[PDB]
């Protein structure tokens, strides 16, 4: 049988409130989650997604100053890093961020900015979350060009690597790509694709969107560049991507699909594609085999999906 | 040389304040015009759509008594007449727009009400104006979904017939088919191909729209009823066009697209569509030859068009 998915805008509030984690809570390696005035931060913003609705502006928040500090060191680090490590699609629309959104490393932008500033670009928008959400809840969100986005930062005490999706993670590593015409509407397709699809092939799909969109790597020309969002938050993994430490292998989903990987160190392996546009091409193709006993049509006047 | 045209739902704002007439002020049948009480009226109600700017709420206002008769007045005799002179389509959405948007003899919709139900029906919205705008500029706003409203509303003293376009004629003329699904992507498709289109294409095209969307008639099996906005919301013509006194024709594009019309009285001839999907088939047919140096594409994400 199927099982339930948002068919409106307004029903993707119904699993909002639903978070998960990648359960380092106890890890010694990641202690900041401990920290008892940390959790009370977070529990601060979680309040804040919970009582959130549908539409309304996202609410402005006022950082301190360590949270501050952790996104001017995030920030400036990895600026100098996107320079010779990023992709090309990515550093050609840094800037205009940085222009036109607020991205400084002596500001922390603002979602609802942020959220404005997409949708001119592409039509996604914001929508604060607790934290981490099931792969196919956040994939739903992508049918409706909606990016569910945390609006806390990591412990300042490990600046370069986070097991979450902290602001810095949804800021610097999926908000950049989003804006782009192209890599919007692929993100749409396969969020429509995913609707009411068996777990089977969303998990399939998860591990797929794991090796390309949040930790893939791409060949630009004689090099290799990192275009996964997961690598773009990231300073510490972004320079071990690129190191003679971990391991590459092509990009080849039937492989790809069912490899194992870890969501609380750096990947021990990693995927190169033949082109940032290929890796496109393959996870959409990939998609689009999708079996379900029906289809889905999305109507952006309306914001609805039609189930034919 | 093209002429210039909207490529965002922003410049809209650019043409907004130019308004126009039928030229009735100086009309001995038409005397309201001249009634200074009238005119203070019309004065407020310009004043707040030429403070008006895109995006922002709809401002809500207070009728006088005379206004909320005249709305009265006309509402309880159309929706009478509605029941044996209108057409399937319309009579099929009207009970919907009386249950979910306020429709009633007692009560002047709000146009914030209208246009935040017309946007989850089919992604139109309102756009308050001063009065009667140029058809280039009225068509073009169909091109973003968006239909340029007036909110003031006709003379009490002639509440059958008024030549301008006013609140009752919006509401009770043409928001019922743009709540419509296909209707609504009739309208856009037309707009879209009037932007920037010389003005022997754009005055045809008003002249077609005249005498279909506007005053048009069509057969519903082996009755004849109106869907023409124009005609839906005056008692007095609705009554008028389906008796013995009025020139019914053929609907042909080649004859009625070089027809002669009246904007200050009731219509001395109408053509018959076979069917109110003809109609709008052919109205669309035409539309697309409209020749121009490019190609215009709508991205209902950003809302802005891309010439090609
Ligand atoms: C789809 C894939 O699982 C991806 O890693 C999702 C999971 N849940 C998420 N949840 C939130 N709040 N933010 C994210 O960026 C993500 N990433
Ligand atoms: C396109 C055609 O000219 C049509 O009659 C337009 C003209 N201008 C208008 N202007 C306003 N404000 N409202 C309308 O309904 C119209 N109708
Ligand atoms: C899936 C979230 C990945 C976060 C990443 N490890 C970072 O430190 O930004
Ligand atoms: C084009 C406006 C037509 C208005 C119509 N004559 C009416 O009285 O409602
Ligand atoms: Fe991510
Ligand atoms: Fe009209």
């Amino acid at each position: 049988t199927v099982p339930w998915f948002p068919r409106t805008i307004q029903e993707l509030d119904r699993f909002a409130n639903q978070i998960l984690s990648y359960g380092a809570e106890l890890d010694a390696d990641h202690p900041g989650f401990k920290d008892p005035v940390y959790r009370a931060r977070r529990k601060q913003f979680a309040d804040i997604a919970y009582n959130y609705r549908h539409g309304q502006p996202i609410p402005r928040v006022e950082y301190m100053e360590e949270e501050k500090k952790t996104w001017g060191t995030v920030f400036k680090t990895l600026k100098s890093l996107y320079k010779t490590h990023a992709c090309y699609e990515y550093n050609h629309i840094f800037p205009l961020l940085e222009k036109y959104c607020g991205f400084h490393e002596d500001n922390i932008p603002q979602l609802e900015d942020v959220s404005q500033f997409l949708q001119t670009c592409t039509g996604f928008r914001l929508r604060p979350v607790a934290g981490l959400l099931s792969s196919r809840d956040f994939l739903g969100g992508l049918a409706f060009r909606v990016f569910h986005c945390t609006q806390y930062i990591r412990h300042g005490s490990k600046p370069m690597y986070t097991p979450e999706p902290d602001i810095c993670h949804e800021l610097l590593g999926h908000v950049p790509l989003f804006s782009d015409r192209s890599f919007a509407q692929f993100s749409q397709e396969i969020g429509l694709a995913s609707l009411g699809a068996p777990d089977e092939y969303i998990e399939k799909l998860a591990t797929i969107y794991w090796f390309t969109v949040e930790f893939g790597l791409c060949k630009q020309g004689d090099s290799i560049k990192a275009y996964g969002a997961g690598l773009l938050s990231s300073f510490g993994e972004l320079q071990y991507c690129l190191s003679e430490k971990p391991k590459l292998l092509p990009l080849e989903l039937e492989k790809t699909a069912i490899q194992n990987y870890t969501v609380t160190e750096f990947q021990p392996l990693y995927y190169v594609a033949e082109s940032f546009n290929d890796a496109k091409e393959k996870v959409r193709n990939f998609a689009a085999t999708i079996p379900r006993p029906f289809s889905v049509r999305y109507d952006p006047y309306t914001q609805r999906i039609e189930v034919l």
